[PDB]
């Protein structure tokens, strides 16, 4: 199952050339009119600079350490290689795309579901050739204007899904009492929390695996606040111990 | 067996210059005029490129990211290493070659069997004199024009055969008969031949535009040998040449 | 025996310098008035190179792809080391050829028969010092002029030795026949051939060791074209195959 929030491997990644005449940004996902060069040997894709630009005045009071701002950005070059087949289509259109010299958009689906998508043009053609391994052809794309990352795409959810289930009655010494944090603003959520206790004498406060552990440690009436994101939500639980 | 969609090994490719006159880019399959450079050592195919060309102005709204376009392409910078063999020709020729600045074509033939050709001038000459390993010249080509990669010709038809019906009849002094060469297998083919006496004394042979004419110079019975291309496929006729 | 048409594994080449008077690359074979400098650790001969010129006008149709020229060839550095032996007569000529700065000859004869003398002057002199290796003395020759390549006096016949013995004679199926090329203009000969049959359906044609070998596949008369060089020679063989 795809997750866009854990590490991913970076095994079955893609690329793809767009040959329609739409919005290439618009909608990435559907590869209806992508044609899909496979057989990828490696994969580098572009950097994202951006050089640096000096707002230093002479009447700027005190000129010890430098003052300077981000300049100009650049989308970098993406460089590939896979194996070179002449006549398979795809590869005649990447010959194709680097005589005419034009601007055309790629992709690269990543075993995440999300895609970065770049425009460039071709800026180098190579081979490679040796016995014992593949002939590889290797391209290297010069990216122009500003692409479209896979943070652009990613959405976040605030719609106030918070609520709290505590143990509400009396724990024990020497075990610990359970309770349960929901976030589920119709289930979709993007924000952490923090739970801890009030006192730090009668009973402490273990908050993991989206559950909170409060430990009976001596007897009275405590309390556990929970604090979700910035603080726009908030919880008190009362939690009894009794001397036994 | 040699199939240009999937990968291939790389081993056995050959390397070719054109010493013949004519077009070189419009028949690199057929190995006519065409001089074999044997035991390379290693290969590197020059790679093509293409210069950035600054796209901006002052009048464009907003600067945040750079644009740019493909300028000069300049494919060039193709170098080889072969076994040194200086009573071989072929590398007598490439020393000629290179002691002016002529520009000649060469093509790379690879095991998938399609052709790349260059057309450029030999830029540097090198040797490697070493004890216990083999004496290896190392030559370095700087390509000029376009080249014609493998990716253009996707056509190939492969022949696979051709008749050759004579006249067949006597020949007298100071006139030619005329031969016909038929190579169409069902029409479609990108291949040549090549006809040459077995004797060059009783007759003399002239061939141009896939017509083939013999001249009975002396009395007799000549066999005229035809030969296509690398020599996948030959034939034989007679020509009858009478004193009077 | 040397062989100068086959690969050589560059043990025993080498280097002498001219101490006469005539004419270094009239007869380099004769080492008369060359002294020898012995004990060669390692030896780089000189690599040619030539730069490249612009040949790019204003007005010329498209400038899609770079076009150029060769431009002035160079005959680049020679650097070698060899023991250090100051008392030894021809080092002591090497230090008064660094130290008078003039041009001279030197030549690298090579386990082949065949000998490159280049013409250079002394730019460098080194030393190496080290314990438990032999003090070592490296010098470079930085060449002038046109060299005299051993392709330079390589020769090449083509006194038309064009022999051909056929079968002439009857094949039984499961065998094959041998038909026999001689390429000998008073022996000497620097040319290749190719033969191939006329059918490839009644007798199978495989040509190595520089004969042919002729199988008798299906009954039949069949022709076997040779074509000898470019062309300039051929020869039809008739063979027949019988029934059985």
């Amino acid at each position: 199952v795809p997750n866009p929030t854990m590490p991913v491997k970076g095994a079955g990644t893609t690329l793809w050339v767009y040959k329609g005449s739409g919005d290439p940004y618009a909608n990435p996902l559907s590869d209806v009119d992508w044609s899909r060069l496979a057989k990828v040997k490696d994969l580098t894709p572009g950097e994202l600079t951006a050089e640096s630009y000096d707002d230093s005045y002479l009447d700027d009071e005190d000129a010890d350490w430098t003052a300077t701002g981000q300049g100009q950005k650049s989308a970098g070059d993406t460089s590939f290689t896979l194996a070179w087949m002449p006549g398979e289509q795809g590869q005649q259109a990447l010959l194709a795309w680097f005589n005419e010299g034009d601007t055309r958009a790629y992709k690269i689906r990543f075993p995440n579901g999300t895609v970065d998508v770049f425009r460039g043009w071709v800026s180098s053609i190579g081979k490679a050739v040796t016995a014992k391994e593949v002939i590889t052809r290797t391209v290297k794309v010069t990216n122009v204007g500003r692409p479209s990352m896979a943070e652009d795409r990613s959405t976040v959810t605030a719609a106030t899904g918070m609520t709290v289930t505590p143990a509400s009655t009396s724990v024990v010494k020497g075990q610990s009492t359970t309770l349960t944090v929901a976030f589920q603003p119709e289930g979709v959520t993007d924000k952490s929390f923090r739970a801890v206790s009030a006192d730090k004498t009668k009973a402490t406060v273990s908050v993991s695996g989206m559950t909170i552990t409060v430990n009976g440690v001596a007897a009275g009436k405590v309390n556990i606040p929970v604090v979700s994101g910035n603080g726009e939500f908030a919880a008190v639980a009362e939690i009894t111990v009794t001397a036994s």
